[PDB]
């Protein structure tokens, strides 16, 4: 598979002579997400980060991790990173989404009746192109087929988190496992405490950024705004003086205020 | 002051024709530490980091913060970042240190009898140079004089941490205030939760890295080792395969596993 | 009199070889204020404006008027333009002011006992210069002597405003008469309604900017700020787009949002 | 549209080889008036002014506003700034106006029968030019089409003003909204009191300058007079002496006695 993004196969179902997939340049690597960074930020509000674990001889074990794009001002449904099968339609706005994306999301969350209904209502578009729904279905199914089942991953200090994670779909479970780093890894015979407190939670609503940590990250895809019209807000302002703002400290190494997803424990022994 | 490091004035007290201070290139900035990064790493086992707080209009308020160089394997006295006046002699190995560094540390921790004793025993070195102890004393005193007393900083959730921080010397208090970032800043009328859990603690022993977080930082000054002789240890090893170690994820943005000092709350209102 | 400002004679009472009066360039004209624009803005928070009344043949009758520098956010004592004799000490901060300015203000508000006390306590400064208090007293008295009594000016729709204006000192009365323009002038045999509503009020507290009109004027003397330190505020922000902000309308003639002092009626018949 | 004036398309309907539109140089900007300053002064007796609202960071929101050219001596119909659909024919003297201007005004006030009658009586002029009425109709209709429907504008303290404004034509409503500034704007979460009293009123007669404020503005287009013949009037006269007229105050900043249209409240929240 040249492109591993599950949404890569989504194309306009009308008679389009040419189309370019909006997947990012990182969609060609098989990191286990099966979603490109652009689609992860657009739908699940996450970006991709690398986590290097050094053994002590030079080799580094790289593990992918999700960086939350949810701001501290966001509340309620805006804090849901990965919606669960209970309320994914409202979180992802499936009704407003196009039929291809809607069908892909239905297959991802394993809603057989909805997939069948969407297919039987998209039969007519087979007139424009004989592969509007067939090849998309085959590609999405073959991409999802790689997510089915030494690692021992627990996603919480209570059985509630584990049972909430268990009932999630297999693709959602794989995405959560790949995007959520452990609070305290257990590699070989030693424990590596990556962080002392959790950053994301797993409940019936799905994977959320429960803690109100400050996010100082500029999204690389969710950055455009309607510059033409006018908006009113009460922002915080500083003077703009180098001595007052201590701008002379900018030459020092910058500690990025990011929100990587850290939750639970992982055990890697082999 | 061209050099703001308190240890910058330390020179060999013998008849030395020339001497170059070991202070780093960052010793020329007035960040409030009054210790260069080299001396901070050598004595207090900390490096310097910058923390940018954006107001929302473009201007960034930069605050210095200490990055802990203490590894997770370190235990006991090895975890003491800033020794308190109770046990600074044993932590810093003052007896083994040279007379100039010993006198500077005595003045920093405000031990009048020890300063007087060291001065009266260093009178003889005035024969070699008439400024072995005079100009060093004046420079160190004038550097310390900048540390004496809108910000409201609390260094813990209990009164014990506050009372432990209060009894510390004024230079140590200033260094802790500059190097320890708040867990949850309170700027203007809004709270910015930098981190949800503390990373450093303040007790009678001083400022310690109590939590056993994994440190994956390579020191830029405490890196030399005795390559000539032989040492034996049981390190962890990986295979060294790109597919096994997921080296293809190295192109992604790296989440540095650092240990910045976060503790307590800060209030900035003006 | 080359300089008509009442505060022009104020000089440091110590042995000063040279001194330059801080009076503005407009202090040389006799507009009836007897206070320069700089001092009027510094003390009474007013600037000077000209009001041209055309008769109909080309000649223009120019009348001076006060422009209020009080912002809409100011409240209470900050809204007092000209303090009355009841509470001028607290409004003008006479205790903090220098002895020369304090004595000048005491003479302006006609407090005989305070003038005598300040003089008998400034006798000693006659040692440094034999004209520290003598020539200042003579100059201030001769400047005030021009303010003593066809125009018929009423400063309100009720007798309360008139009685409040009557009890004010003669210099304060002259300043109010010169700085406050009439709401509806009555010249010759015709009425000219300059404005339909009042802008300043006269009560026991003095002359105040009672109405919360928006002030969009940049003071030409009260503009300096402490740029070195840091301040926090929640300002309003716009996007900064020409189409959104309608910047293309900047080429049109600008209606300045000023707050000139308009109150009561004036009758000029001769 | 190079020219946004609704009267720009008005041309002599006879066989004219060349014609220059009398629109002012400001007719090329899209300020929402859709009438040039020359035509606004000629018909509606208004000039254009800019009103800058500063947010507090440097950006200025510019809003157009109408300056009344009605003198205080004007009475009755002479005080009608924008005639309503009830009596626009008598105010604008439609019968005396040319057929092109009459048809344009009929389309502006939405009088379908009159537009049809004027068109069927201007068919004959199609002999001279085949676009005497066609292109004029298309241009005027396309200009009017931009006036059809976060801002919340109230044009009075009583329901009578609102209902009088509602029944007005859409072009007249847009012109009134653009030309009449609010007495007290409400931007973001704060109120900016531009003026404490209204200056223009809206009744069944239309938009009038009800208050008899003195107008000291020299029109830039309604300035020509019949110099050849003789006229008699009893004007007011002054002496012409610098000391008597206080001409020395002319160097001060001049407070222009204008009559901008201020009425009602506006709410801008987004």
């Amino acid at each position: 598979l040249r492109n591993f993004c599950v949404f890569s196969s989504v194309k306009p179902l009308d008679f389009c002579d040419q189309y370019s997939s909006p997947c990012s340049s990182d969609a060609t690597v098989d990191d286990g997400w099966f979603v490109c960074e652009y689609h992860a930020s657009r739908f699940f509000k996450m970006e991709k980060l690398a986590l290097a674990i050094p053994d002590g001889t030079g080799n580094n074990y790289y593990r992918t991790v999700g960086k939350s794009l949810v701001d501290d001002k966001a509340e309620g449904i805006e804090r849901i990173l990965i919606p669960s099968q209970n309320n994914y339609e409202t979180v992802l706005n499936l009704s407003l989404l196009g039929p291809a994306e809607r069908l892909v999301f239905y297959m991802i969350y394993d809603n057989k009746e909805k997939q069948n209904e969407i297919c039987q209502q998209l039969r007519m578009y087979e007139r424009f192109r004989p592969e509007v729904v067939e090849e998309l279905y085959n590609s999405t199914l073959r991409v999802l087929a790689l997510t089915n089942p030494n690692e021992s991953r627990s996603f919480g200090l209570s059985v509630e988190d584990d049972l909430a994670f268990n009932v999630l779909p297999t693709f959602i479970q794989n995405l959560i496992r790949k995007c959520v780093a452990p609070e305290s890894l257990t590699i070989g015979t030693e424990d590596l405490q990556l962080r002392n407190a959790n950053t994301c939670r797993i409940t019936s609503e799905g994977l959320l950024a429960s803690v109100r940590l400050y996010n100082s990250v500029q999204p690389k895809y969710l950055y455009g705004v309607n510059e033409n019209r006018l908006q009113i807000r009460n922002v915080l302002q500083f003077q703009g003086n180098a001595n007052a703002l201590q701008q002379k400290l900018s030459r020092y190494e910058l500690y990025q205020i990011n929100i990587p997803l850290f939750l639970g424990k992982q055990i890697i022994s082999t």
